[PDB]
């Protein structure tokens, strides 16, 4: 018969990185997460009123700069599930990153926590670097989970951590 390849996507063992996934950009726009194949890349959920916001911000934005000529790409998921930590209207936090003169994009619209969390955040959660011991769950904003540019999980990092963290062991994939 016709066709050489089919799948039908029944669990994790089909999900292999973001690119399994897509999320909406703070405008509402689907994004392709399946791009970051090539790229060194960070998926971390970002908020306005963390007590470390322009301590990640102020060296996220200068990574980025330093590592463009490599291929650093880093996702940022803005949350409200954890408390405070996010109140504003989307529109507040698309400008909120613009004044820490950041040039990648904003995004919008997923849950990290419950059921109904966005399958992008249950398939890193579910995977070995994201796991816990007892109930899991993602432990504040500003955690960071490392992607090598396979689109694998590498490493992941506490939401007390800066992204000056990642710098140690990024210039090691590229």
């Amino acid at each position: 018969g016709p066709g050489h390849m089919s799948a039908s996507r029944d669990d994790w063992r089909a999900a292999r990185s973001m690119h399994e996934f897509s999320a909406k950009d703070i405008d509402g726009h689907m994004v392709n997460l399946d791009k970051y194949r090539g790229f060194v890349s960070i998926v971390t959920n970002v908020a306005s009123q963390c007590g470390k916001t322009e301590v990640n911000y102020t060296q996220l934005v200068d990574l980025h700069a330093r590592y463009a000529e490599r291929g650093l790409r880093i996702l940022a998921f803005p949350s409200n599930q954890f408390g405070k930590q996010e109140p504003g209207s989307n529109e507040e936090i698309k400008e909120f990153a613009a004044g820490y003169n950041v040039k990648f994009d904003m995004f919008s619209k997923i849950e990290v926590n419950g059921d109904d969390a966005h399958p992008l955040w249950k398939w890193m959660k579910i995977q070995p670097k994201g796991k816990g011991i007892l109930g899991n769950a993602i432990k504040w904003n500003f955690t960071k989970f490392l992607i090598d540019k396979n689109g694998v999980v590498v490493k992941r990092y506490g939401p007390m951590e800066e992204p000056l963290v990642i710098e140690k062991d990024l210039p090691h994939y590229f």
